[PDB]
């Protein structure tokens, strides 16, 4: 209980980092794709390369964690910190529904070691699973069969492709179902006009509810916040920014800005319009990691031994697959905040703290 301290201090401050990564990975990813649904989990893409770390060495391993930010603390925080992370988020109940996967797919021709399998299972619940890479198309059905199986449906179709010559892929991916604190009635749920632009709109599942919550309002971002609680310790954070400000909050976007919003926001009865959603985001983790200047981990180097004996073994491929889903389902029993233009949502831990999920959503029907 009060043993497990130094893996609270150490999440805390891996969780402050995620916040930074994800909103840096929002504003590169929104510049060079605007007017698309952006929905990825900067925690989870973390405890990806945060465990290839335990195999990773030399100028690999530094330009991870310089890449990352994991360069504060020592390497046995920062195993120890997401292991109590991955620990305390992975569970099977009627209120929460959470899991966290990464599995390497190495060529059955090489060897993983004892070490790094031991670490990457008992830090992260990562296994290493052996392939057939000689046979592409048989390889790609064999992990997407994997994952779909693993995850009970909820992640299908996580690889599209595989290069040739690739003998190591990297599979991390995040699935989510909550209870909210309160349920909203299905009843009242209707279908509503979703701006896209002024000018343009589509019909989407829109759910109602009044009753309490934390609402506010932040006039340097120009947007409007409203949380809505899970059962378990986590929130659902809507931002909707005001007409013509979607940029200039994307832009603006920091780690002091939960701080700062925690006087901005305060318990009120609000009439509550959300869209329901079912979103996915798919994500090529060699383009997105240029982002963050990550590239020795897809290059050969000499510094995966720890992984496998071959001197020539990098990772050829990496993809990130995040999952959610957003309906009326709760524990069972104004100002006016509608949710029907385009919004970002922030899926937060909060005894943590840490940002599970980070989504845009321009269409909550659409990509």
């Amino acid at each position: 209980e009060v043993q497990g301290w130094k893996q609270r201090m150490a999440a805390k401050e891996l969780a402050r980092q995620n916040m930074d990564l994800g909103f840096k990975l929002l504003k590169k990813l929104a510049f060079y794709n605007p007017g698309r649904n952006i929905f990825l989990s900067p925690l989870s893409i973390s405890t990806a390369f945060s465990m290839l770390c335990l195999g990773a060495q030399d100028s690999t391993l530094d330009e991870i964690k310089q890449g990352f930010n994991f360069r504060k603390m020592p390497e046995k925080d920062l195993h120890e910190g997401f292991h109590y992370i991955i620990h305390e988020l992975t569970q099977k109940t009627q209120d929460l529904k959470l899991s966290i996967g990464n599995t390497l797919f190495i060529d059955q021709r090489l060897q993983p070691q004892r070490k790094f399998l031991e670490d990457a299972k008992n830090f992260y619940s990562a296994e290493t699973i052996l392939t057939n890479f000689q046979n592409l198309e048989m390889a790609q059905k064999q992990i997407n069969d994997f994952i779909s199986q693993k995850t009970h449906g909820k992640i299908n179709n996580l690889i599209e492709n595989i290069d040739p010559g690739t003998v190591m892929l990297l599979a991390n991916y995040i699935f989510f179902r909550a209870r909210w604190k309160h349920e909203f009635d299905p009843n009242v749920t209707k279908e509503e006009d979703f701006f896209l632009e002024k000018n343009s709109s589509v019909k989407v599942p829109m759910m109602f509810r009044s009753g309490i919550y934390q609402v506010g309002y932040d006039d340097k971002l120009s947007c409007t916040i409203l949380e809505i609680p899970y059962q378990k310790n986590i929130t659902a954070i809507f931002i909707l920014p005001d007409e013509g400000k979607l940029k200039h909050l994307e832009k603006g976007l920091q780690v002091d800005t939960f701080s700062r919003w925690k006087t901005l926001l305060s318990r009120r009865v609000v009439d509550v319009s959300v869209p329901r959603l079912h979103m996915t985001g798919t994500f090529d983790l060699k383009k997105t990691l240029s982002y963050i200047g990550v590239s020795k981990i897809f290059e050969e180097h000499g510094d995966l031994t720890k992984i496998a004996p071959h001197r020539s073994l990098k990772v050829g491929e990496a993809v990130h697959k995040a999952e959610l889903k957003m309906d009326e389902r709760g524990t069972e029993g104004p100002l006016v905040v509608k949710i029907d233009k385009p919004y970002l949502l922030l899926i937060y831990s909060e005894k943590i703290p840490s940002v599970l999920f980070l989504g845009k959503i321009v269409n909550p029907i659409g990509k």
